[PDB]
């Protein structure tokens, strides 16, 4: 397992994007599923995924991945994506637009169809509610009153549900890491989504062949915001997950380890990769790393010190 | 001058968008241009504004400021404006594109006609340099570089300058107020943008009407980046202003005049209603609001606070 010479332990899961892929998750060496994409429900269709279809993908994954936590991504789908039966409106920036959880609030209907079918999943195994696009604490309130509807709802209807579930959220806004105190008292963990992090909190719109040089998750502002969340989560006794691509990405590994996050979930290929650099670095020599990474100035120091680092293999 | 009673001082400033804007300012008693915004000059023309076209321009605005600091900001456009004779490209989200600064640095020439025209004008008055649309320190060590080009052209032309002039950089992307300690080593000056900020920082398109209701530019991420950049600035004995709509707000003065803001810059009409509000409340007792603001978890928390506090002034 991922523990460090000195003892530190943590945690590898998987990212996820159809029921399929947990065949190589666990062969990878996956403790768990901790970002399963749901929007392969949703797309190349011509009608919303009806609950049951939702729930049986759900409930398979669960099972298959025999007690271990599966945290389960409510739709992350905006105006940019092909769908027919959704009717999006017209978006100078979608980016920044009506989308995800902000669509959720505002279609009911989709969202407890999603929720109601990940609960009755919850009742056969272990699984975790996680809503994307995340801005301010008022939405997690919001979107919570929901989930206790859905709960509700099924409780009148004699189902079973896992009582205890576990709700975080995707931590890609900006005001959501600046935030993560605040957040840090509704929800049980954060997952640090650096792909869109790094998008929003640099202003740079990744699929922009003219600016691709700007998009550094490997940034000084992006590390110190993933700081800022793993603090506030310990501070309130929950853990700290990052599914983001950085989590795969060995020249982050040290400095993810030094700032103590809990949970590095990837494509699964790359957990053994990761697996072995946390096995051959003592923790207490991460946080020095770490320490420095944050106090440098630009991405490119920190890339030669990290290349370094994973240089004495 | 709007000063405290128990002698905290701060400098109200005027922005403006054209030449004549600047007789408005001295009228309101502005103590300088906190931003002139440069626009005006790309618009509704057919081809780029020439060097003498726009040192014309910048030079009767200082001259008339009679000494007064006149903070110059470079072009801040991108294809969301047409403009023919620029011939940007097509962007899914232009609001996360190829505009203002990373334009300049990928059209060098534009670039140097503007900080030729703002250098000559610097020799008739007190003039100052501020990049919009930052994102990383690299990016501002880029447009010094060609500053300083340009100031070794004019040098072997026999062309005058003030040697002295200061450097900022507007603070909107959230990454420039997130490593605002490293970006205050390489600039004499922030200029707090929270237009832009608060929606680049919850990731909103305020003209988005669908999701508008979650445009909130006092809410505790926006106030608590504004902290960080004030405390920055402060650190490196730099001094940190705000020309974004909030400093013209009454409700935030106080929280602004309590984390320590330096300079408000706002359309010359607010000015005297925000020096009211300095003069009338104690810095001690506004550094309590300030912290009070900051310590609360909803937008709707702090306006319902401040509305009270100038009710009662």
């Amino acid at each position: 397992m991922a523990e460090t010479p000195d003892g530190k332990k943590v945690m590898l899961a998987a990212n996820i994007g159809t029921v399929r892929d947990v065949a190589s998750a666990l062969a990878n060496g996956a403790e768990g599923v901790g970002l399963f994409r749901t929007e392969f429900l949703f797309m190349d269709r011509d009608a919303l995924p009806t609950e049951e279809e939702q729930f049986e993908a759900y409930k398979e994954v669960v099972e298959k991945m025999g007690g271990r936590p599966v945290t389960i991504r409510t739709m992350d789908i905006g105006g940019d994506k092909e769908l027919p039966y959704m009717n999006f409106p017209k978006e100078e920036n979608p980016f920044l637009g009506w989308r995800a959880i902000r669509l959720c609030l505002d279609r009911p209907d989709i969202f407890k169809t999603q929720l109601r079918a990940i609960l009755r999943a919850s009742a056969y195994g272990n699984v975790q509610i996680m809503y994307p696009m995340i801005s301010s604490v008022e939405e997690v309130r919001k979107a919570n009153s929901i989930l206790e509807e859905v709960k509700a709802e099924l409780d009148r209807e004699g189902v079973k549900y896992d009582k205890e579930i576990k709700v975080g959220i995707m931590v890609e806004i900006p005001s959501a890491a600046v935030t993560a105190d605040i957040l840090a008292k509704e929800v049980d963990f954060f997952s640090i989504g650096t792909n869109d992090l790094t998008q929003y909190t640099l202003a740079v719109d990744r699929g922009n062949d003219m600016i691709s040089h700007l998009y550094q998750p490997m940034s000084p502002a992006i590390l110190r915001l993933v700081k800022m969340v793993i603090d506030a989560a310990h501070k309130e006794g929950k853990f700290a997950a990052m599914c983001g691509e950085m989590a795969g990405d060995p020249l982050a590994a040290v400095i993810l380890l030094g700032l103590g996050l809990d949970e590095f979930s990837m494509s699964a290929t790359s957990i053994p990769e990761i697996k072995n650099i946390i096995r051959n670095v003592e923790y207490e020599k991460a946080k020095e790393i770490a320490e420095k990474a944050l106090n440098m100035s630009e991405a490119r120091e920190i890339e030669k010190m990290m290349k370094d680092v994973i240089k004495d293999i």
